[PDB]
This record gives C-alpha cells, structure tokens and sequence, in this order.
C-alpha cells in the first residue's frame, strides 16, 4: 500500500497523445503549481506520484506520462498494461495532433479494452483555435470524456482527474476537498535534499505568467 503511494487508493494513469501536446506541461502544474515553457522532450516513461483529497479520503494517481515520439505499437505495450484509466491529450491549434487521437485510441483500447478515458483539448487559451470543441466527434463515437483546458490557464484542470475518479470509485458525487495544511519540513540536511531545489528554481525564474488570449 504503502510503498505503491495508495492511502487507500492508488489508480495507475496512462497519459498519451503527440509530442508538444502539454502532457508533461500538465503533470508539472499539478505537482508543483509551475507553468513549464520550456519544451523538453520526455523519453521512455515518466512516472509522476499525484495525490487528491476527495470526499471519500486520499487518492493516488499514478500518472505515467509517454513519450509522444514512440510509433504506436507491441513496443509500448508495458506503459498500458494494467491501466485503470487515460488521458489522451491534443493540441486545439493543431489539427495533425487531432489526427493522430484515432491511432492513440487504437493502440490502448488494444490492451486496456473498456476504462475510463479522458479526451483533454490542450491549449484553448490561444484564440486561433483550429478544432472547434462543436467539431469534435471522436468522444460521441468511443464513449469517451471531452474538457477542454489550458494547462497556461487552468482551465478545467483539476477536471480530467475529477472525473475519472468518480468512474473509478463509483460515486458521481465524488467532489474535491482541499486538504488539511500539513506542516513543512525545517530543512536542515544537505546530502538527499541538495541538487534537486535548483532544477524547481530554474522553472520559476524562466517562468513568466502565461498571458496567451486571456483578455478575450
């Protein structure tokens, strides 16, 4: 229990779509509060530990956040095994990445079959959207979950997780709570601690309020 980072619970998240998507973008914001500019290219699989407080207690989601860059495939079979739920993301200003959503969509259900999946419309802050939210119709067709949201914004970012937990868990009434303050650590050490404060520093001070379209 302990050791999976389940309270109770622990949900293993598969986050898929195009490389440039915002997929590790998203993960950043809910584990740091910080909007990552910079694109790096994420390799293999990176696993992100993502707590929520709901009414029902504590859940972990373990998000497994791929590689956009990897063919779909018998290769990729591992990240998907024994999923309980995805994301599948797209960007709104392109319509290749759009595109490619079917193939996402191919590949897990090929192992997953029936799980909740979570179709999230990336960058709707910008104007010049190309997918129009009335356009898609790929949800309506898989039974899937559509939200549009910016991870620039949070618009509707807490809602992908909400949503798939109420399916997991089984109560639609499931809501969000905000979670009792624990107390921060004194920070004395140096060894374990050391090294990694720098890497969060260097986001912040490279991050500037991402004001896209937000007066419209």
């Amino acid at each position: 229990m302990a050791a999976q980072g389940e309270p109770q619970v622990q949900f293993k998240l598969v986050l898929v779509g195009d490389g440039g998507t915002g997929k590790t973008t998203f993960v950043k914001r809910h584990l740091t509060g910080e909007f990552e500019k910079k694109y790096v290219a994420t390799l293999g699989v990176e696993v992100h530990p993502l707590v929520f407080h709901t009414n029902r207690g504590p859940i972990k989601f373990n998000v497994w956040d791929t590689a956009g860059q990897e063919k779909f495939g018998g290769l990729r079979d591992g990240y998907y095994i024994q999923a309980q739920c995805a994301i599948i993301m797209f960007d709104v200003t392109s319509r290749v990445t759009y595109k490619n959503v079917p193939n996402w969509h191919r590949d897990l259900v090929r192992v997953c079959e029936n799980i909740p999946i979570v179709l999230c419309g990336n960058k709707v802050d910008i104007k010049d959207r190309k997918v129009k939210a009335k356009s898609i119709v790929f949800h309506r067709k898989k039974n899937l979950q559509y939200y549009d949201i910016s991870a620039k914004s949070n618009y509707n970012f807490e809602k992908p997780f909400l949503w798939l937990a109420r399916k997991l868990i089984g109560d639609p009434n499931l809501e969000f709570v905000a979670m009792p303050a624990l107390a921060p650590p004194e920070v004395v050490m140096d060894p374990a601690l050391a090294a990694q404060y720098e890497h969060d520093l260097e986001v912040a001070q490279t991050t500037a309020l991402p004001d896209e379209d937000d007066d419209l």
